């Protein structure tokens, strides 16, 4: 209302209990790690990742909001 | 000392100021998003990602600690 999806996600993180946050971050990080391994196995690098970001700013901004929403809902619901 | 890297990262998130957290999460999420796009462009899917996780548990646990450390140091230092 008086907050962006970003601002609301941060507030959710700041006020989350340990169990809820650990469950959500563990799985998100596991995803991250797995994607790095799958990309390297493909011969793709961190540089290709950063350049994708630098060249697709509108795409990135849109998905960032969806991620703020998704992860916040998981935390407030105690999910994974 | 009396805390795991996981416990210390969570404490860091919980006590972080808005600017510090937003900067660190924005870039981490941007990375995430970019890696999803690069994997799909390769014809790799979310299912391949989850199965990687399920079959490489020791690898995942080790990297998760490194991520807890890395992101916490960025937040406590106000970095990106």
């Amino acid at each position: 209302f008086n907050k962006t999806p970003k601002e609301k996600f941060i507030e959710i993180i700041q006020n989350g209990n340990l169990g809820a946050l650990e469950k959500v971050f563990e799985e998100f990080f596991a995803d991250h790690i797995a994607m790095v391994e799958l990309l390297e196995k493909q011969g793709l690098t961190e540089m290709d990742v950063k350049n994708f970001i630098l060249e697709n700013g509108d795409f990135i901004e849109e998905r960032q909001n969806d991620i703020y929403i998704e992860l916040g809902a998981k935390i407030l619901g105690h999910e994974g």
